[PDB]
Formats: C-alpha cells, sequence, structure tokens
C-alpha cells in the first residue's frame, strides 16, 4: 500500500479521487487525493453545500467526519499520520458567491495530539497570515473545539462562541469549519459562518472551501 497521495502520484496514478493508503504507524484508510502538476495533494477538508454538520466535538475532529464523496473533514490524527513531523505545504482554496476563487499556500508543520494538533508557523509564514509582531522562533496555534478550547481567557471560549473546530489563533482571523450559510441572516450569526477575514471580510460567508496538504 502507498504511504500517501504523493507516493500514489509517483507510481503513475493520474486520477483524483479515493485511494487506500497506509502511512507509518497508521492502519490503512481511504483518502481523497488530488493529482496536479505539483504532484499528489491530500484533500483534508472540502465544503460546498452545507449538507454536513461541522459543529462537532473534539473526538469527531480527531477521527474525521462527513461524506468522502461530498463535504468532509478528514481527521487530525489521519492528517498528522500523513505529515508526520515533516515540513508541509498547506493549500487553502476559497470561493465566493460570485464564482471568484482565491488560492493560498503556506508551509507549515503539524504537531500530533500531544500538541493538540498545533500548527507550527515560522515568523515569515505567520507574517503572511497577518501577524504583524511575531518572535523569530515563530508561532504555534493549537486546534480547538467547543469542548476543548484553548483560549486562555477564563471568560471566553472561542470555538463555542463561533462554530466547529479550527486553529483559532484569534477569534476573527478565519474559520473554514463554521456554519454554512447561503444568504444574509440577522451579524450575530454571521460571526459563526465560514470566513477568511483578509479576502472577503469577517462577516462574509464563503460558498466553498478546500484545504489540501502535501509534505515538503
Amino acid at each position: 500500500l502507498p504511504r500517501d497521495c504523493q507516493e500514489l502520484f509517483q507510481v503513475g496514478e493520474r486520477q483524483s479521487g479515493l485511494f487506500e493508503i497506509q502511512p507509518q504507524g497508521s492502519p490503512p484508510f481511504l483518502v481523497n487525493c488530488k493529482m496536479t502538476s505539483d504532484g499528489g495533494w491530500t484533500v483534508i477538508q472540502r465544503r460546498h453545500d452545507g449538507s454536513v454538520d461541522f459543529n462537532r466535538p473534539w473526538e469527531a475532529y480527531k477521527a474525521g467526519f462527513g461524506d468522502p464523496h461530498g463535504e468532509f473533514w478528514l481527521g487530525l490524527e489521519k492528517v498528522h499520520s500523513i505529515t508526520g513531523d515533516r515540513n508541509s505545504r498547506l493549500a487553502v482554496q476559497l470561493r465566493d458567491w460570485d464564482g471568484n476563487a482565491e488560492l493560498l499556500q503556506f508551509s507549515v508543520h503539524l504537531g500530533g495530539e500531544d500538541t493538540a494538533y498545533s500548527l507550527q508557523l515560522t515568523a515569515p509564514v505567520a507574517g503572511q497570515l497577518g501577524a504583524t509582531t511575531v518572535p523569530p522562533s515563530g508561532l504555534s496555534v493549537p486546534f480547538s473545539t467547543w469542548d476543548q478550547d484553548h483560549d486562555l481567557r477564563r471568560d471566553k471560549n472561542c470555538a463555542k462562541s463561533l462554530s466547529g473546530g479550527w486553529w483559532f489563533g484569534t477569534c476573527s482571523h478565519s474559520n473554514l469549519n463554521g456554519q454554512y450559510f447561503r444568504s444574509i441572516p440577522q451579524r450575530q450569526k454571521l460571526k459563526k459562518g465560514i470566513f477568511w477575514k483578509t479576502w472577503r471580510g469577517r462577516y462574509y460567508p464563503l460558498q466553498a472551501t478546500t484545504m489540501l496538504i502535501q509534505p515538503m
């Protein structure tokens, strides 16, 4: 069995879809691979119609949930079995309600559960994401869900005030795992939506997202 999508690409697999892989120290599981000029990408998240509830607790974000032929979240322990401790490219694809698309890419490291699946960002990459003052040693941002939220403020639970699970560095940078919306609701619920502040705004609900990862 191939270790990951990139191994699949490297033996000549051309089609994007569902394939059986087995990383190190993992049981076999079925991934979504995307085959591109750039090689094999692992699809770790995909949203496009609001048919799958993303407002799930810690254990569901670890194991994964959703339809692998539709909207889904692959699962932090599956993603981390794929990346290991290797530097990885993370691709983030957004789509607004006018058909426009926005393609972003960041090199990251992803810790395991001992780190609560923290994203480890160098200072330049954290600068790319809008952090204006960061130590030269960078930034790690743990994953948070409503039942396991890492906002240090005794008053505030970021995941619980919004929706879904995410790397909430702040509570207003992004959340691609929020509540899916089609049109304008009555502000206090748009807070809880699918958003990426620096593209269409804090309160603009995205039509579609994909996240993909690829080691190195």
